[PDB]
């Protein structure tokens, strides 16, 4: 819902797609559970966090957010190259 495709590393991307590159949906950035992590949207006016699309906060690679498995925290999104 701001760019789909991105040119790598989605830095501004908040498009739809929320799964870990091998793994799972995301767990979304706000705070349930596997763990109220940091990277909290109530700290942000910024256009950063959204619900568990894939962003990039201290600008990774890859695009990430956090897994809902209860054992991995952060991982990358396979996120689809502008092609
Ligand atoms: N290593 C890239 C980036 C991945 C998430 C991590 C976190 O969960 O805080 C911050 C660093």
């Amino acid at each position: 819902t701001s760019e789909e495709c991105m040119h790598g590393s989605g830095e501004n991307y908040d498009g739809k797609i929320s799964k870990t590159m091998s793994g799972l949906e995301c767990q979304a950035w706000d705070s349930q559970s596997p763990h109220a992590h940091g990277y909290i949207p109530s700290k942000f006016p910024n256009k950063n966090l959204k619900k568990n699309y894939c962003r990039n906060p201290d600008r990774e690679l890859r695009p990430w957010c956090f897994t809902t498995d209860p054992n991995k925290r952060w991982e990358l999104c396979d996120i689809p190259r502008c092609t």
